[PDB]
């Protein structure tokens, strides 16, 4: 078949490809991972444990090259052959969850109503467990086609496939679009809250910048304490404190000063803002990316995965329908080297943390 032809050129690239940017970003965000940072969240956890997984699955990535260099003949032992699907099938669906995990993570995390280090331990250890215990058929106690399809292998994977379909999937895509859901209601009532705290603070700061005397600057400060009141909450409301000083000089009689301290006050109260508006992009961040990784690398490969199993028969080729599942199975392979992206955009102030830890 035509597809075997494609593959022993295809996978050797793409799969060397996807070591060569895996190791280097794996290793890279894992090494940041793990150096102290005082501010660090459950967040550094789930990453991590993403990180290793993603690593561990790219140390067989030249074995699997070597295969289809050889002409598709697998020199290494059956063992070695039933780790090779244990490690891909694991490290798939423990990233689909870790994934699914962080998102959800996040959006608890702009609305707040907290996950600890340990218990981010706790959930991916369970994570870990459950998915490599769901996998332990991969490891039974023929391997020359250690990467094929054969019709041995078939009944067994039809049957593998409804449940990692739908519970390795399907299940953790739609926890995602309810997340994307929440995280973007959420952000759009909050942002409206903040212009409104925003504008109104903005009125009353224009009031004062041109009022007549102390007693109408004393009223509009009160109007900007009463909106002051009502996740790091500005320093305990640096701001609102700021404004009880211009408060006093307004029962002073100091009108210039108290016009002076107001004027300072604008900057201060955006930074409120910005500390618990920061979250939400995060979070915004966090969700856009996951679910392109989802469409771009797992939801193409389950489907036409499916398909070439519902359809597969001995005798027939099945070039164009075989080649596009090897191309989406090289987008799940990728994800490996990809997730970093997250990392770096969306981590927990990630480019500060890896420039730190390369200066010397
Ligand atoms: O190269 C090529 O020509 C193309 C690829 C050939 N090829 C090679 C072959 C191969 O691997 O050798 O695989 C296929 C499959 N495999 C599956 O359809 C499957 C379905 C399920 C499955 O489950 C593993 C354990 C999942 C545990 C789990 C985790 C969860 F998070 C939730 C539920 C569960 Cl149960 C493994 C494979 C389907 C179609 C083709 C092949
Ligand atoms: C990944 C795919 C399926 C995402 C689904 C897109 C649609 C169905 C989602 C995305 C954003 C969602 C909206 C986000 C915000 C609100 C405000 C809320 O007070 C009413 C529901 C409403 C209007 C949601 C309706 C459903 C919605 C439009
Ligand atoms: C040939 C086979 C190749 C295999 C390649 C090896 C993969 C393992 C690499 C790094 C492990 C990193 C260990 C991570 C330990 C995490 C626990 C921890 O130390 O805590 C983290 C953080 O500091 C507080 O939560
Ligand atoms: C970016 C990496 C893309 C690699 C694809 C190589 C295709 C080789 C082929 O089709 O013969
Ligand atoms: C930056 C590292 C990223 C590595 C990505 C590897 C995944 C490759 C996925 C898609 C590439 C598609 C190439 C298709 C070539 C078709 C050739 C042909 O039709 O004969
Ligand atoms: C240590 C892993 C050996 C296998 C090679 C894999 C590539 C290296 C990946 C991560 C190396 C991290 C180095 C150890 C950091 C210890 C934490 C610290 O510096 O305090
Ligand atoms: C690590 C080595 C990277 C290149 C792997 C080549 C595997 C092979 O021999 O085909
Ligand atoms: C994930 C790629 C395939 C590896 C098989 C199972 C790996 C489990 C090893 C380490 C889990 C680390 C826990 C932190
Ligand atoms: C398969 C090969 C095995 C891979 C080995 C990777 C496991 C390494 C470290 C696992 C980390 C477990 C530490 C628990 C965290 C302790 C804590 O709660 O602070
Ligand atoms: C096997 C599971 C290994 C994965 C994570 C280990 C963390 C266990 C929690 C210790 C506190
Ligand atoms: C989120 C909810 C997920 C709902 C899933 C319900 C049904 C999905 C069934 C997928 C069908 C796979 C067919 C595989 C086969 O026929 O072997
Ligand atoms: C969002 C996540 C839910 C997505 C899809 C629901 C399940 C669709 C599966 C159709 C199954 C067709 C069949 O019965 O064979
Ligand atoms: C498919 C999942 C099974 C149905 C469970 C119901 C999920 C619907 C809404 C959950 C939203 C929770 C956010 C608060
Ligand atoms: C919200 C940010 C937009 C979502 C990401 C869109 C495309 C993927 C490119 C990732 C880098 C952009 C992230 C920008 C940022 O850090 O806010
Ligand atoms: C979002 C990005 C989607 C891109 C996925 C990449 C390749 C998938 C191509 C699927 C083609 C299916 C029709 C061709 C066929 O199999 O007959
Ligand atoms: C087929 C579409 C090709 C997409 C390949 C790489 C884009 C994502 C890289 C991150
Ligand atoms: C060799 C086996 C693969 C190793 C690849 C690991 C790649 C990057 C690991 C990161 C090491 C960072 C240490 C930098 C020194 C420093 O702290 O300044």
């Amino acid at each position: 078949c035509t597809i075997e032809n494609f593959k022993r050129e295809f996978f050797p690239i793409v799969y060397l490809i996807i070591f060569f940017v895996g190791v280097l970003g794996n290793g890279l965000s894992i090494y940041v991972f793990l150096q102290p940072y005082k501010k660090s969240t459950s967040v550094n956890v789930f990453m991590l444990n993403l990180a290793i997984s993603n690593l561990l699955f790219i140390s067989t990535l030249p074995f699997r090259a070597d295969y289809y260099l050889r002409g598709s003949n697998w020199i290494f032992g059956d063992l070695a052959c039933r780790i090779m699907s244990y490690s891909l099938y694991v490290n798939m669906y423990s990233s689909i969850y870790f994934l699914t995990v962080l998102s959800v993570v996040r959006y608890l995390a702009m609305v707040h109503p907290v996950t600890s280090i340990r218990s981010a331990w706790i959930l991916c250890g369970i994570i870990w467990i459950l998915i490599m215990a769901s996998s332990i058929m991969l490891l039974d106690s023929s391997v020359t086609s250690c990467l094929e399809l054969n019709l041995y292998k078939i009944a067994k994977l039809q049957t593998m496939n409804y449940i990692a379909l739908v519970v390795g999937c399907l299940l953790p895509f739609f926890t995602l679009s309810i997340c994307y859901l929440l995280i973007i209601r959420v952000l759009l009532k909050v942002e409206a809250d903040l212009e409104d705290n925003w504008e109104t603070l903005n009125d009353n700061l224009k009031v004062i910048e041109k009022a007549d005397n102390a007693a109408q600057v004393k009223d509009a400060l009160t109007k900007m304490r009463a909106a002051a009141l009502d996740d790091f909450r500005h320093g305990f409301d640096i701001l609102v404190g700021q404004i009880d000083d211009a408060l006093k000089l307004a029962n002073e009689g100091k009108v210039k000063e108290a016009q002076a301290a107001a004027e300072q006050l604008k900057t201060t109260r955006n930074a409120y803002i910005q500390k618990y508006l920061v979250s939400h992009r995060k979070a915004l961040t966090t969700i856009i990316i996951t679910l392109i990784i989802f469409f771009l690398c797992f939801l193409p490969y389950h489907t036409l995965r499916t398909v070439h199993l519902t359809t597969w028969k001995v005798g027939l080729c099945k070039d164009r329908l075989h080649k596009a599942l090897v191309i989406t199975l090289a987008l799940a392979a990728a994800n490996a080297c990809f997730n970093p992206l997250l990392y770096y955009f969306a981590g927990e102030n990630f480019k500060d943390r890896l420039k730190s830890a390369l200066r010397k």
